[PDB]
């Protein structure tokens, strides 16, 4: 169906195209410099200026003017003091507008941004957010809402956020597609790391990297990650791209991986597919790994996470892209989970999945939830489907 | 090999081991033993010492080591054992999953050892399950580690032969430190043998 907003937008004949603002720091994180990089489309005037204002609340902190000059693209550097840096625990924001304005100063067209200062970047196997290491405490937040399907609104992914920061969850992964806007925008206004997923999964196909190695899908794959690269760049919630779940490693997963790091160098890129260690991953994400236990498959083993850690030739820190399926009363080894999360360093927490129990409502009048194979469905999955922390209402479990 | 420097009781540990007056001292006793016993094909790492604190002489004496005769990889256990000083990581008495975070000598778990950041060089357990009387215990956990993790190379039990000195009553019994009359001495710490003196077997 439709199952997003449709919307109505004018502009003038010269408009704003794109525009993208990256931040960086010095060594203590008191000076920083914003990258407001913006383009535009149409006739080009000399008369044409473009203004890139900070504004820390009703206050304005930083500002900067320039012509443009590519010759539709202008950059600007604007420097900040002790700024209020981001993070999850701290939800700062910046609410910086760029602005479209003739030489006399008349208005065209102004757009804005949040913008949040914070850095994520890897170093000898750590995650380091603002200097500091992560303690991923994550969920695997599907889309999906009790009486209209996958279509969500603003009440319902607010009260989403509220129970989600109410148990100490702060990091979400959008399971397994970009989720709507505005979710992003709560999400910084908020805080919260977010792990957005680009739009592929292929499990079914016999094998799983028979479409992910033909180059003639790069087109397609190509597509469905750079447009969610570029619609969610500037987002500072946003802080690891991921590729994929399991979509079995090929050569697109590699030439994909290359473009986002090509691209947008300050987030780390992780991908599960090809047993979670392939050179398409920074963040080595494997599915369901336990914690002492071995299972040794045949090219997608799934080692106990700790040896996995004391792989040889292995630097790069491991994140659990799934674990702790949470089917009704399970969440276990839970604890046993957390304690090697606390003991090993390298070991930076997992995503429970998953949030939302996918029940549609079924009435017999008397409301029912039900699962695959109940709607007269076949194939199915029986209840395989019910693996939320709460209910599709938001009832806590 | 293990060349024969031990300083444990000296406060600091590497008190000596960073003062460069000992640089002859120490450089003979390891240069010695490396060019007496190079040719020898089962000697297959050189020991710079146990525990003599890591200062300064040891990592001369390891690039020395490692310029001579670059066959052999070299482990030193001082220092935290995991100094620029030594190839092979090599503990003592690092526990299993139990860890032990002392100061500047920590005894990590020998497992978050392995997945300590920026590391890559094996660890051997320089020594472990002691063997005083009815002990080697945990030894099978010990090599349920070994055998599962890969750059956990083994350890060496400590240790073979019973030092225990005959002592006539005209009955011979086996005695320990401070049975002569010595002052001071460390009681039965002496008997931790895998077979007694006379290679009965434990």
């Amino acid at each position: 169906g439709i199952f997003r907003d449709v919307s109505l937008l004018h502009k003038p004949t010269t408009q704003i195209s794109d525009f993208h603002v990256a931040t960086r720091f010095n060594d203590d994180f008191s000076r920083a410099v914003l990258e407001a990089e913006v383009q535009m489309c149409g006739e080009l005037r000399d008369y044409l200026r473009v203004t890139v204002s900070l504004w820390q609340g009703e206050t304005q902190v930083a500002s900067g003017t320039a012509p443009f000059g590519y010759a539709d693209r202008v950059t600007l550097r604007l420097n900040v003091e002790n700024p209020k840096l981001w993070s999850a625990e701290i939800p700062n924001l910046y609410r910086a507008v760029v602005e479209l304005h003739t030489a006399d100063g008349t208005l065209i067209e102004a757009e804005a941004c949040d913008v949040g200062f914070r850095e994520v970047r890897i170093e000898n196997g750590l995650l380091l957010l603002n200097g500091k290491p992560l303690l991923i405490r994550g969920v695997n937040r599907h889309e999906h809402h009790p009486l209209h399907g996958q279509v969500m609104d603003e009440q319902t992914m607010v009260q989403d956020i509220l129970l989600m920061k109410q148990n100490n969850f702060n990091a979400v992964r959008c399971s397994h597609y970009p989720n709507h806007p505005l979710w992003y925008t709560l999400c910084d206004r908020y805080g919260l790391y977010v792990v957005d997923e680009a739009n592929i999964e292929t499990h079914g196909m016999v094998p799983m990297n028979r479409l992910t190695d033909d180059p003639r899908w790069l087109p397609a794959m190509s597509e469905r990650v750079t447009r969610m690269v570029q619609r969610d760049r500037n987002h500072p919630s946003v802080i690891i791209w991921s590729l994929g779940n399991e979509s079995g490693h090929g050569a697109n997963h590699d030439a994909l991986y290359r473009w986002i790091k090509s691209v947008d160098p300050s987030r780390p890129v992780q991908y599960e597919g090809g047993g979670a260690d392939t050179t398409a991953t920074d963040i080595i994400c494997p599915m369901y790994a336990r914690v002492d236990e071995d299972q040794p498959f045949p090219a997608v083993p799934k080692w106990s996470i700790k040896k996995w850690l004391s792989l040889p030739g292995e630097t790069r820190p491991l994140i659990l892209c799934e674990y702790a399926h949470a089917m009704g009363n399970s969440l276990g080894g839970f604890a046993k989970y957390w304690q090697a999360f606390r003991q090993y360093p390298r070991l930076q927490g997992g995503f429970v999945w998953d949030w939302v129990d996918q029940s549609l409502i079924k009435y017999d009048g008397n409301p029912w939830s039900a699962y695959g194979g109940d709607f007269g469905d076949t194939p199915n999955d029986r209840q395989f489907c019910m693996n939320g922390l709460v209910f599709a209402d938001r009832t806590p479990h």
